[PDB]
C-alpha cells in the first residue's frame, strides 16, 4: 500500500497507455494533457516527481530513430532529477481520512521538430514515460508507467 499516489481527477487510475495525435501542418504531435489529482497519507508533506529516465519514443522499424519527449506536472517540467512540489501548492481537501489534491495537469510532449538518429520518418513510434512519485522527506516510490504511441503521417 503507497503513501501517496496519482489519480486521474475523477479518481480512476491514470492511464497506462497514450496515442498522441500527429498534426501534419505543423510536422508535430498535439499536447496530451491528463487531469490529475495526488492523494496522500499525510498533508502536511509535498511530493516529490521525477521520471525514472528520459523519456524517447522510437521508431518500430528503426530505433536509432527517436522523437525526444517532454512532461510537465503542476505547471513544472519533469526530469530525472526529482522535484519537490510544497503542499501548499497542491491545496489538499480531507477526502475520508486521507487527502486530495486540486487538479493537477499532467502534459506529455513528442517534440518531432527534434528527431535524432535520423529524419522525420513516416510510421509508428514507442515508448515509455515512467513517473515516480515519493512523499516529501519519506522514500517509498510508486512508480506510474505510460505506453506511449505515436505515428508521423506520410
Amino acid at each position: 500500500d503507497p503513501t501517496v499516489d496519482l489519480l486521474q481527477s475523477d479518481g480512476s487510475a491514470l492511464p497506462n497507455s497514450v496515442a498522441l495525435t500527429y498534426s501534419p501542418a505543423v510536422n508535430n504531435f498535439e499536447a496530451h494533457t491528463i487531469n490529475t489529482v495526488v492523494h496522500t497519507n499525510d498533508s502536511d508533506k509535498g511530493v516529490v516527481v521525477k521520471l525514472s529516465a528520459d523519456p524517447v519514443l522510437s521508431n518500430v522499424l528503426n530505433p536509432t530513430l527517436q522523437i525526444p519527449v517532454s512532461v510537465n506536472f503542476a505547471g513544472k517540467p519533469l526530469s530525472t532529477t526529482g522535484i519537490t512540489i510544497d503542499s501548499n501548492d497542491l491545496n489538499f481537501a480531507s477526502s475520508g481520512v486521507n487527502k486530495v489534491s486540486s487538479t493537477q495537469k499532467l502534459s506529455i510532449h513528442a517534440d518531432a521538430t527534434r528527431v535524432t538518429g535520423g529524419a522525420l520518418t513516416a510510421g509508428q513510434y514507442q515508448g515509455l514515460v515512467s513517473i515516480i512519485l515519493t512523499k516529501s522527506t519519506d522514500n517509498k516510490q510508486v512508480e506510474k508507467t505510460i505506453s506511449v504511441t505515436a505515428s508521423v503521417d506520410p
